[PDB]
């Protein structure tokens, strides 16, 4: 069995960490850092509340670590937890900063343990459906791949950093690198004060990118939207896995995942079919480290990967400040790994 | 010849001239079509058997019967006529596009004001049921203060002047109309069909001190996108269809006549509630830019679409352009009484 300790009890920890772990056999939740006991134990009465985080990344019976604290102790704990000879799952952001993250890397290799992040998107219903609908060939070649994370919530780090990372971690699985970023970020929202749009353009050789999200749209956009030589495929909703987590769902139970919000195909002839959109299940995240902590599979999400996220992520941001297209400050060996690991 | 009607000698009697100018014309009491140059007078006559038909169009313009010169010949003699119809006394509406390039633009505006004669360019999608329909939404408070504001033209051609100069124009002039000029344009214009040599997806961003204005064309889309799509605090607004207007014009359907201009397709309204409404849209006439213009000439109200309105959109749909080359956010090239005069124009 691999023992976890799950570090911080907040928000994330306890909404999103603490459900998926404990819903998947071969992983045991068997402490929890936190300097509020009853919280944990509310929720966790056969837990070990740890009260100093520095001394729970080092406990004697811990295999692997899930860094769900703030956000500037990431790249710390991150650190304290490789050297003490744990594995480790970072909950985003990775670090602040990419020399970090790259150092970070480093070290994993250097004491031979597993380092991820928690990009656990690449499992969602809506996603896995469209995926679906291109790999079929529905619409032949993909020109225009289009993701939406909209809402409305006019009642006022910011929606791009917060939001921006499931969209480009999709973006990047289904088509790599891009060979430039564009982005246009704004704060719309009258008296907000950080961005809550967000408009961002990958180019790729052959086909176009948008990943948009913002927090005022009352309806009208689609979640997904994608056009090829052959025909186009529209999902309007969203994965509701994280509404059901808010809601205190338990993950892997009977509804979990479940999406009977179908795909709609537009073929040659303007005319549209609909398709079931087959289930998801964040849980694979958790379960796919767990194979690799046991030697059945590599890491499912290598740092690097996480690395080639941030790079988009921060791409886009200058693009928006300096109003000029942006290339990714990635080296070209991590992009020779990244391209060999795109299979 | 009338003496009572504002006569008008039509340039070109090719696609445009005939399936879009010759019947709106025809359709505007007060507007007589007495001339057409063509070099193919037969063609002329089987649709208009009593017009009077003039070779060349150096000639047409020149006219001392002709009050107004409606310019539909091909591109590159759209400067020259105008610049000919203007000194020679005419009054000018020039069909799309205005010149090929601004200093051009200006030199004809700078003339027709010497020459103290109406200049105009044929920007005919400002009464489109769509359109008016979007413009009414907002302006009825609907939507709360706009945030996004998302225009699309698109179809679905697999099988191959660009679509950006062809179809952004009008996305272009809707959008400054309702808005003013953009602080800066951001583009991305690309050529992604197999086998096409021209841009067949523009991606366009306009960008204004408290919303963003989205303009999008591509020749690629089987299905799935909103004609309009409008975002604001208080709610939004999806336009499925495009008005239809051109359509019926193309199956020849007689302009204000029964079913001109009508969109039985509504206006879907959100509202904080996130549940949907329908609202019916208004009807679209186009004739209205030749009843305006009418009127304009007669002296009762001022030019419907002023040629400062048309620099305008050229400066943007450029802006685009060079924002798409150079990867760089760009800022439009309109001088400073240029802008007053849109400034104050959009009041
Ligand atoms: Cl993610
Ligand atoms: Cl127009």
């Amino acid at each position: 069995t691999i023992n976890i300790a799950l570090i911080g009890y907040g928000f994330v920890g306890k909404t999103f960490h603490a459900p998926l772990i404990r819903s998947v056999p071969g992983l045991n939740l068997a402490f929890v850092a936190s300097r509020d006991e009853e919280k944990v134990k509310r929720d966790l009465p056969d837990v070990t509340v740890i009260a100093s985080p520095e001394a729970a990344v080092q406990h004697p019976d811990v295999d692997l670590v899930v860094i769900a604290s703030p956000n500037a102790t990431h790249a710390p704990l991150a650190r304290l937890a490789l050297n003490a000879g744990k594995h480790v799952v970072v909950d985003k952001p990775f670090t602040l900063d990419m020399q970090e993250a790259r150092e970070l890397i480093a070290l994993a290799e250097e004491k031979q343990r597993l380092l991820s992040v928690f990009h656990n998107r690449r499992w969602d219903s809506d996603y896995l459906g469209i995926r679906q609908v291109i790999e079929q060939g529905t619409l032949g070649a993909v020109k225009h791949f289009e993701s939406h994370f909209d809402r409305f919530r006019p009642e006022v780090s910011g929606l791009w950093f917060d939001l921006g990372p499931h969209l480009i971690d999709q973006a990047l699985q289904l088509f790599g690198l891009p060979q430039s970023v564009q982005g246009n970020i704004a704060t719309l929202r009258d008296g907000a004060e950080i961005n809550d749009w967000a408009h961002v353009v990958l180019n790729y050789p052959a086909h176009k990118v948008i990943l948009h999200c913002s927090m005022l749209v009352a309806g009208g956009s689609s979640r997904f939207t994608v056009h090829g030589d052959k025909g186009s495929v529209i999902k309007a909703r969203a994965d509701q896995q994280e509404s059901q987590l808010l809601a205190g769902v338990v993950p892997g139970s009977a509804d979990w995942g479940q999406d009977d919000d179908p795909l709609v195909i537009y073929d040659a002839s303007l005319q549209a079919h609909a398709q079931a959109t087959p289930q998801g299940d964040q849980r694979q995240y958790y379960m796919l480290i767990r194979d690799a902590l046991k030697g059945q599979i590599a890491n499912p999400v290598p740092p690097v990967e996480a690395l080639a996220v941030m790079a988009v992520l921060e791409a886009a941001v200058r693009s928006a400040e300096s109003g000029m297209v942006q290339t990714l400050d990635l080296s070209d060996d991590e992009r020779n790994t990244l391209r060999e690991g795109h299979h």
